[PDB]
């Protein structure tokens, strides 16, 4: 009959939208190899089709919400029954295949379980961080990390309405740094129609469906440094962080980079730390050096929570995604 779909644009007020600098492990190279054997990008517009967890809860392969309530943390559901799902499991060294009969949190947690259990590893899991790095001067420019239009003051549970949104020292740096376990991707639907009874599809106008049709596990953290050195200063100790060697629970960070992260105001947003499943908001250099010390190898027990999605309209399938722009 017809198919709408509503996709965002936002307009940040950054000079440029892409990541400075990025660093891509082998883990993850070798995921994206899995997917693909079995966008605009430029300085001014930039198309997001991955967004960074934010409601674990709510962030099930097959889950649908309305997309107009997602930046807010809403998520408010759309109920309606679903054909089962097939889902593929993109591993360094594997590609697995498993069916959900009934989308849910539950579902998913069990479909993993098997799948990691299933799955051929080969070599030993590197631990290296991937990471993306940009220079910032307002806040709501960490809508990018996010990959969408979510509430950073909120989120971070600060005050940057008005001129409280730009930063206060000389430098801001942001970065998104990921270890990657598996992406899960959903088969398009059987018959074209998510829903188990396609009428249902025709309830839901109105209602701006998306499901959840990828989600990749691992461990995810986005830090955000104001800092009076240097961006050049702030970059290299950043990176040094992130890459440093880990012996016997110990960050072997040169000192000037420590000192230079610890004299900053540093907050991270980590989804899989250990011990829990919610996000947590940390402030401090010890908090983000110990999220990397603990950063260890993934196990059909422990294998690292969602940590990013992509969602699809139901009435045509495509990929729902922020458009950013810049002015
Ligand atoms: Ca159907
Ligand atoms: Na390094």
């Amino acid at each position: 009959n017809s198919s709408k779909v509503l996709n965002p644009n936002v307009t940040l007020p950054a000079n440029n939208l892409l990541y400075d600098e990025f660093f891509v492990s082998k883990e993850s190279k070798l995921i994206e190899d899995s997917r693909n054997n079995k966008l605009t990008t430029t300085s001014s517009t930039l198309t997001s089709d991955q967004i960074v967890v934010t409601v674990p809860q709510k962030t099930f392969i097959g889950g649908v919400y309305n997309s107009t309530t997602l930046d807010n943390l809403d998520y408010t559901p759309i109920s309606y029954p679903l054909d089962p799902i097939t889902v593929s499991y993109s591993f360094p060294s594997d590609f697995i295949v498993d069916t959900i009969e009934r989308p849910s949190l539950s579902s998913m947690r069990a479909s993993v379980f098997k799948a990691m259990r299933a799955a051929n590893f080969s070599g030993e899991q590197s631990l290296a961080f991937d990471y993306n790095i940009k220079q910032f001067s307002y806040y709501s420019e960490l809508k990018i990390a996010f990959g969408s239009n979510v509430n950073i003051g909120k989120i971070f549970s600060i005050d940057i309405s008005g001129s409280n949104n730009k930063i206060k020292r000389t430098t801001g740096v942001f970065a998104k740094f990921t270890q990657k376990n598996f992406t899960i991707d959903m088969d398009l639907p059987a018959d074209g129609n998510i829903f188990k009874n396609n009428s249902d599809l025709a309830l839901t106008n109105g209602k701006n469906p998306v499901y959840i049709s990828s989600v990749t596990y691992g461990r995810l953290g986005i830090i955000s440094i104001e800092s009076n050195a240097s961006y050049n200063e702030v970059n290299f100790a950043l990176k040094a962080a992130l890459t440093a060697g880990i012996v016997n629970g110990s960050l072997n960070i040169d000192s000037n980079s420590k000192k230079i992260l610890e004299e900053s105001d540093l907050s991270v947003y980590l989804v899989g730390g250990r011990g829990t499943d919610a996000v947590q908001v940390i402030k401090g250099f010890a908090g983000f050096s110990n999220f990397i010390v603990n950063g260890g190898q993934f196990t059909p027990e422990a294998p690292g929570v969602p940590i990013y999605f992509s969602a699809s309209h139901a009435s045509d399938n495509s990929v729902y995604y922020t458009t950013f722009t810049i002015d």
